[PDB]
């Protein structure tokens, strides 16, 4: 049987472990953290994530989608909150098939671990990779105390996240050609209890947003009607707007409460544990990292966040990472040798990772605006008529990304054509009735070939 060692029993690494093990491979998976299925007296984990069609499809191929969705809350649309003003759903799509799902991250990881073991993978926890000797084909791991132990490997998969040690180790033998692009927002996890959720009548089946321009909060629902909230806020005030809010001014929980009472006056009273959460949850950093090189011959490959860290504003990191896992397993299963598989996987996935990294960055401005332009509104209206006239040609970029499996680069390219056609058609008009609709439709059929078999 073909042998593989995967570093990182997170979301992509556990999926790819199940796909390879079930297809005959002898799989060993090493994870730095303890096994989250071993119950302890520690506090419960509250991070959740949006699962969309790309990740759900990956799970479906793995036979795990039904299990994960039984523990997921449907989000039918965005619920945008701006003070005093009543929220109204902006639905994601036309019916409940076009929804995204809110799932507890720890639960998803526990379901994936059970899936990898059921397929025959061996998982070893409390061992973090420290280094790799590619010439000798040996790995060095240690527990939290740092005491080193070595393991031989044959094929190494780095599914070890944004600060991947496999990627770091690859720098010793290849030029990674890395481009690290910092992003100025940090983030902080907060919580709305089930009682406050109900008191303030927050719709459970929606993604909630409190836009505020250069900062914003989002909230995703849990099965118990609590919401996990994330504040995105600059670490530091930029040189030009030097008094503007940032994490550096929020020196403690009390300061954070004042900031929320001033800037998010409607959300603040929903957040009972703000002061505590602010002080005990560390502030997270965001970044986009692009790498020229994702593999070393047939010996080692990166996927998921180890290959392509991205900013979180599209909710697609996990979805892309599970899509990567499926592609990697497909290439490894059927290729002439591991070197061929890994080069082909990389060539396939790199243009798509670049496109979703860019679209993620672009998604911030959308989400964080308190008010949409009249121009933007009219473009959206016209787009809705086009989608109705030509649903296999005009499919909004958001939907191509979230509700289909169209390669991300293609979704980006078609989104660009759509953006230009709407922009030119709406210019110098203030309403639909002044727009030549057939002429727009003619540009749609001229410029956008039909796609079948999308949903
Ligand atoms: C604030 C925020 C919100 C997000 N929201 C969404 C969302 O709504 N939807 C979505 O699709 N994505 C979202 N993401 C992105 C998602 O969290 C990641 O893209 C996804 O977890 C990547 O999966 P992965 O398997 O590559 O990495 P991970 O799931 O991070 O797993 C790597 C695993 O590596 C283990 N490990 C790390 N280093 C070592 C080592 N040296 N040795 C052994 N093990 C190691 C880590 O402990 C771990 O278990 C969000 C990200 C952030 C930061
Ligand atoms: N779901 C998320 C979870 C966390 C961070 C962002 C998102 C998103 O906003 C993606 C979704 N389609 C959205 O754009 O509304």
């Amino acid at each position: 049987a073909r042998q593989v060692t995967i570093i990182g029993a997170g979301l992509a690494g556990t999926l790819v472990a199940r796909l390879l093990a079930r297809n005959g491979w002898q799989v060993n998976l090493f994870e730095r953290r303890p096994d989250p299925r071993i119950e302890t007296g520690a506090r419960g984990r509250s991070i959740n994530l949006a699962l969309a069609e790309r990740g759900a499809h990956a799970l479906r191929l793995a036979g795990l989608e039904r299990e994960v969705l039984a523990e997921a809350v449907m989000m039918r649309g965005r619920m945008v909150h701006v003070p005093g003003t009543p929220p109204n759903l902006q639905p994601y799509g036309r019916d409940d098939s076009e929804v995204i799902w809110s799932i507890n991250r720890d639960r998803l990881n526990r379901i994936l671990l059970d899936g990898a073991e059921a397929a025959g993978a061996s998982i070893h926890f409390n061992l973090g990779l420290d280094s790799v000797d590619f010439a000798r084909q040996r790995l060095t791991l240690s527990n939290v105390s740092g005491e080193r132990l070595e393991k031989r490997f044959h094929l190494l998969i780095g599914a070890d996240g944004c600060n991947s040690a496999v990627r770091q180790a690859m720098a010793s033998v290849v030029d990674l050609g890395e481009h690290l692009e910092t992003q100025p927002h940090g983030y902080k996890e907060l919580q709305i209890t089930p009682e406050a959720s109900a008191q303030f009548n927050l719709e459970p089946n929606a993604l909630h947003i409190w836009p505020h321009g250069d900062y914003m909060c989002i909230a995703l629902p849990n099965l118990d009607r609590s919401f996990t909230v994330t504040l995105f806020l600059h670490h530091q005030s930029p040189a030009a707007q030097p008094a503007s809010p940032c994490f550096a001014q929020l020196v403690d929980g009390h300061a954070a409460r004042r900031f929320f009472q001033r800037q998010f006056p409607d959300l603040s009273p929903m957040l009972d544990s703000l002061e505590q959460d602010f002080e005990h949850h560390p502030t997270g950093k965001l970044a986009t990292l692009r790498l020229t090189t994702w593999h070393v011959g047939g010996q080692a490959v990166l996927l998921g966040d180890a290959a392509h860290p991205m900013v979180p504003f599209h909710g697609q990191g996990m979805n892309c990472a599970l899509e990567d896992a499926v592609a990697l397993a497909e290439h490894l299963q059927s290729a002439a040798d591991n070197a061929s598989a890994l080069a082909a996987f990389t060539a396939q996935r790199q243009p798509d990772a670049l496109a979703i990294q860019a679209m993620a960055l672009e998604n911030y401005v959308e989400m964080s605006s308190k008010v949409a332009s009249p121009t933007y509104l009219l473009e959206r209206e016209l787009g809705q008529i086009m989608a109705q006239r030509q649903p296999t040609r005009f499919i909004p970029r958001y939907s191509m990304v979230t509700f289909s499996r169209l390669p991300y680069a293609q979704a980006m390219a078609r989104g660009q054509i759509q953006e230009q056609l709407l922009k030119f058609a709406v210019a110098n008009h203030s309403d639909l009735t002044s727009i030549n609709l057939d002429a727009v439709e003619h540009e749609v059929t001229r410029c956008l070939p039909p796609l079948s078999h999308l949903c």
